[PDB]
């Protein structure tokens, strides 16, 4: 298992647009286009991403070449958080894996307003930082995403994510 196994499970593929848990248009492997309601610019939005006229399709190539664009930019963004970075460099290579997903998901400014879980986490206090990690919204709306990285978090292992 990796960092792209494991996102690839939670994403999902789709190569058309669709709207994500939050109603938001969105294509490929969860890349999200826009947080306007309008269909039309989000289908500008993929043109300009891809670089092609696609009427709302891609295929399975340009949706993994928006998912490696996704994942560098996710850990870079960690990298150059001052937040983020000392938790990261802390973290062994699975928990690592954990903190870029949720970065993925939710985003480097979302995911720094953890503040009291990321201070568990660099203090390798995993199962009061798991405890933390649920009592939020991420964790309320999205729960068997969020059982699956706090897992990931609070084990060290990639159980969660083995059977699936
Ligand atoms: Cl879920």
């Amino acid at each position: 298992m990796n960092i792209f196994e494991m996102l690839r499970i939670d994403e999902g593929l789709r190569l058309k647009i669709y709207k994500d848990t939050e109603g938001y248009y969105t294509i490929g492997i969860g890349h999200l286009l826009t947080k306007s309601p309008s269909l039309n610019a989000a289908k500008s939005e993929l043109d300009k991403a891809i670089g092609r006229n696609t009427n709302g399709v891609i295929t399975k190539d340009e949706a993994e070449k928006l998912f490696n664009q996704d994942v560098d930019a996710a850990v870079r963004g960690i990298l150059r958080n001052a937040k983020l970075k000392p938790v990261y460099d802390s973290l062994d290579a699975v928990r690592r894996a954990a903190a870029i997903n949720m970065v993925f998901q939710m985003g480097e400014t979302g995911v720094a307003g953890f503040t009291n879980s990321l201070r568990m986490l660099q203090q390798k206090r995993w199962d009061e930082a798991a405890v933390n990690l649920a009592k939020s919204r991420w964790y309320n709306q999205t729960p068997n995403r969020a059982k699956r990285v706090i897992t990931t978090f609070r084990t060290g292992t990639w159980d969660a994510y083995k059977n699936l």
